[PDB]
């Protein structure tokens, strides 16, 4: 089976890094913050074949009704903060409302994401981020890009998630 898994975060959080690293198992250091495309991965999670389509977002789109659009296609939300930037972090609770209300649900498969952990001057602590992602119910996951840190069980604990909203 086909999922859409969807990655949303601030600008310069490392939703490409992240996702390149699945993809192509290298760590890009520039890569245009402007640009949205998805990405097809065949994978085997916990036994079972599945088809990764993921969507590496960038922000505004043409239309808001094009986000909503992919909000609503989405299955699964990889919500990306970095451990140093305050902003990102508070950002997250935007997203939660955001794609909720625009999916019309209560139960929406995520995980949270703090990025860039091999980074100095942390200013979100690991429990802050813990207990934002207990307060929603979801996996919380330490990552980084450039390490590899936690990026693959970041998208495969996602899709146990969607799986588990499912069954
Ligand atoms: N050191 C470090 N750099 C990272 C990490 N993730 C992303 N980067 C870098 O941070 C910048 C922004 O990453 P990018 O993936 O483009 O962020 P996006 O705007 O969320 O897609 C780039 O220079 C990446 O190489 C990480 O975990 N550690
Ligand atoms: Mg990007």
């Amino acid at each position: 089976t086909e999922y859409k898994l969807v990655v949303v975060g601030a600008g310069g959080v490392g939703k490409s890094a992240l996702t390149i690293q699945l993809i192509q198992n290298h760590f890009v250091d520039e890569y245009d913050p402007t640009i949205e495309d998805s990405y097809r991965k065949q994978v085997v999670i916990d036994g079972e074949t599945c088809l990764l389509d993921i969507l590496d977002t960038a922000g505004q789109e043409e239309y808001s009704a094009m986000r909503d659009q992919y909000m609503r296609t989405g299955e699964g939300f990889l919500c990306v903060f970095a451990i140093n930037n305050t902003k990102s972090f508070e950002d997250i609770h935007h997203y939660r409302e955001q794609i909720k209300r625009v999916k019309d649900s209560e139960d929406v498969p995520m995980v949270l994401v703090g990025n860039k952990c091999d980074l100095p001057s942390r200013t979100v602590d690991t429990k802050q981020a813990q207990d934002l992602a207990r307060s929603y119910g979801i996996p919380f996951i330490e990552t980084s890009a450039k390490t590899r840190q936690g990026v693959d069980d970041a998208f495969y604990t996602l899709v146990r998630e969607i799986r588990k909203h499912k069954e």
